[PDB]
């Protein structure tokens, strides 16, 4: 890895990398049948993926962290050129022919398991790209893919470019903080301008006690680009269905799910239906609580009470439930979670769980002075497992959300020796200063624990092929290991290891810990039922022929969530995931979370949350394979059976 590359070197490095890499593909793509071999074909492609991946990451990473705008821009441009190149190589028919020939020449069961898996994946990826099909079919696929890309760009752009706003008086905005107010564009009419952007939308629906104001904003927000985007959505659905058939599948969902743990649309439907049925009674209880809060508040404020929970009441009363029903003094809690302490305790927990020791590399080279490099070594032999950087504080130009970026993949080099994985964890926790400690909210501690889990997956994986390194697993399983790990921030012992009053050094009071842990369940029934509605709409649009998005969403909202969609709106027309690469996979969020609880409850809760023996089995069964083993097989080995929804429901008190 190199971090001192200028904007010009990035530009130069990109052209060179592409030319050198393309060279290997050209060589593989022009081999005569007779010269096709495992070493000249499979190994050649596997080897170049290793050299290319390392270099590519060095070129596209700076855009997310470099303090230099010139470097960030060149990195972004390189990323685009490299991404185009990746697609270009994946569509190479000449190269695919040699891979198909190799598959023919390779004797049955002659290859090592991961090598066989790699070959099968290459064959599969080409077929999913339609390279084995007739020219007329491929031409149609190409034409449809082009239209789909443009439609998706417009769907998102329409939403992002929208500048709709609603004018409200200080009274109509009752409930909103002072800091919030004033920050609004005061109109020459006196009224304040409220936009539909998230920074304005969410706080308003959660804090504004004026019902008519919440109603107007909800209607507007869920009606953005209604006409144009509903039209684009209808075309996306039809075109995706046609492309999927041309590629050999009865529905787009089935095409998409072939590569996921869920495998088929049927499996997903049953999953969502059963989950909805099981959560129904919890939803009924939560709605009864919210309706009572609304009745009481309307009576208190002298407002009319319609006896029904409206879409614009949800976020408001769910927040009230959390504040008045669970009562967690977050301001007090924060004082026990200074970032330095959380970092130390968090690293300590992962060390013990995985049998590792982290070593700070003082003075190591980094893209920013606040960045810290650590070497993870085996706790008994001291042998290096991998390396990771921690870039935790905000700064101009830096990626705004917490994330794990794989930099160097753990895999085998051309000579057979293993190269260690190197990853970087990025977060944006306030940096501690002179007399201003950085106290973390519990959600930040949760995010921290979650993200570092991915770092450990990156480093502990021992795949031999780059394609299967680290977090390169099924999309509906990649989040499962980290969500399983989030459970630690809801357990007393682990929390105590990551906390300490920043000033007095006192431990978090057990009474406070109890309430905190209990607050985890707040509004969970309705939160999940809504996610199910979204997952079902996504599946319906990608399995149904002529289902109407708005109508399907409305029907599901009433039957599952118990809260009606506002007439005249069209939430699906604003549903960005439908045009952001999550098409047919939205259920993945619930899928990973549900099964992550089985992983946690079945093994860690029964054998010891801080037991290193269970931790080593987790490292061995779940992390070590990387993507060299199907998720279903890793889970079956870790759980001793196939996963179930039982643990998740039990955690909800069902
Ligand atoms: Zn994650």
């Amino acid at each position: 890895l190199r971090w001192d590359l200028s904007a010009q070197q990035i530009e130069e490095r990109t052209r060179e990398l592409i030319e050198q890499t393309k060279r290997v593909y050209d060589q593989v793509g022009t081999q005569e049948f007779e010269d096709v071999s495992y070493e000249s074909t499979l190994k050649a492609l596997a080897d170049v993926e290793v050299t290319y991946t390392v270099q590519r990451n060095i070129l596209d990473f700076p855009q997310h962290v470099s303090p230099s705008k010139d470097i960030r821009t060149a990195s972004t441009e390189a990323d685009k050129k490299l991404s185009e190149f990746d697609v270009e190589m994946s569509m190479r028919e000449d190269v695919y022919q040699r891979i198909v020939w190799l598959q023919e020449k390779v004797q049955k069961d002659s290859l090592r398991p991961e090598a066989a898996r790699y070959l099968e994946r290459l064959i599969k990826l080409g077929r999913r790209n339609g390279l084995h099909l007739p020219r007329e079919t491929q031409e149609n696929i190409k034409r449809i893919k082009k239209k789909l890309s443009l439609l998706c760009i417009d769907f998102n752009k329409n939403l992002n470019e929208d500048t709709t706003f609603l004018p409200f008086t200080l009274q109509e905005l009752g409930g909103l903080p002072e800091d919030f107010l004033n920050s609004l564009e005061k109109m020459e009419d006196g009224k304040l301008k409220v936009t539909l952007k998230y920074p304005h939308y969410f706080p308003l629906l959660k804090k504004c006690h004026v019902p008519e104001t919440r109603r107007k904003v909800e209607e507007a927000f869920n009606s953005r680009c209604k006409e144009e985007n509903s039209a684009i959505l209808k075309e996306l659905v039809t075109l995706r269905a046609q492309k999927s058939r041309l590629l050999g599948f009865h529905t787009h969902a089935d095409y998409v799910l072939e590569m996921n743990m869920a495998k088929t649309s049927q499996t997903v439907a049953t999953f969502l239906d059963e989950l909805a049925q099981k959560l129904k009674p919890l939803g009924e209880q939560e709605r009864a609580v919210i309706l009572e809060l609304k009745r009481a508040e309307c009576e208190r404020r002298g407002l009319p009470f319609d006896g029904r929970i409206r879409a614009w009441d949800m976020r408001y009363y769910m927040n009230q439930v959390e504040e008045t029903r669970y009562c967690v003094d977050q301001n007090l809690l924060k004082e026990y979670f200074p970032v330095q302490v959380v970092t130390h305790g968090l690293l300590g927990i992962y060390q013990e769980l995985l049998g590792l020791a982290f070593h700070h590399e003082e003075g190591a080279s980094a893209w920013h002075e606040d960045v810290r490099l650590y070497t993870a070594r085996d706790a008994a032999s001291g042998e290096v497992v991998g390396k990771f950087y921690l870039d935790l504080y905000p700064r101009e130009g830096k990626y705004g959300h917490a994330a794990c970026f794989g930099l160097q993949p753990g895999c085998l080099r051309q000579d057979g020796s293993r190269q260690i994985a190197i990853a970087a964890m990025v977060a944006n926790f306030t940096k501690p200063t002179a007399d201003a400690p950085s106290l973390l909210q519990h959600d930040e501690v949760e995010t921290y624990f979650h993200e570092f889990g991915h770092v450990m997956h990156q480093l502990c994986s021992q795949a031999e092929f780059a394609m299967f390194s680290g977090t390169h697993v099924e999309r509906d399983f990649v989040e499962a290991p980290s969500q399983m790990l989030e459970n630690w921030v809801w357990e007393q012992e682990p929390l105590l290891r990551m906390s300490r009053h920043y000033r007095t050094g006192s431990a978090v009071p057990r009474e406070l810990l109890e309430k905190l842990i209990e607050s985890r369940q707040a509004n969970t029934g309705l939160f999940n039922l809504r996610q199910i509605v979204l997952a079902k709409v996504d599946q319906a649009l990608h399995t149904q022929t002529d289902a109407d998005p708005a109508e399907e969403y409305a029907r599901l909202c009433q039957e599952i969530l118990g809260v009606p969609a506002t007439p005249g709106t069209n939430m699906p027309a604003t549903f960005g995931h439908l045009a952001g690469g999550y098409d047919a996979q939205y259920y993945g969020y619930l899928w990973s979370e549900v099964y992550s609880m089985d992983m946690f409850h079945t093994r860690f809760k029964q054998e010891g949350v801080l037991n290193s023996k269970v931790g080593m089995d987790y490292r061995s069964c779940i992390l070590r394979p990387g993507g060299s083993e199907d998720a279903s097989a890793m889970l079956r080995r870790f759980l001793g059976r196939d996963p179930k929804q039982d643990a998740f429901l039990l955690s909800k008190g069902l």
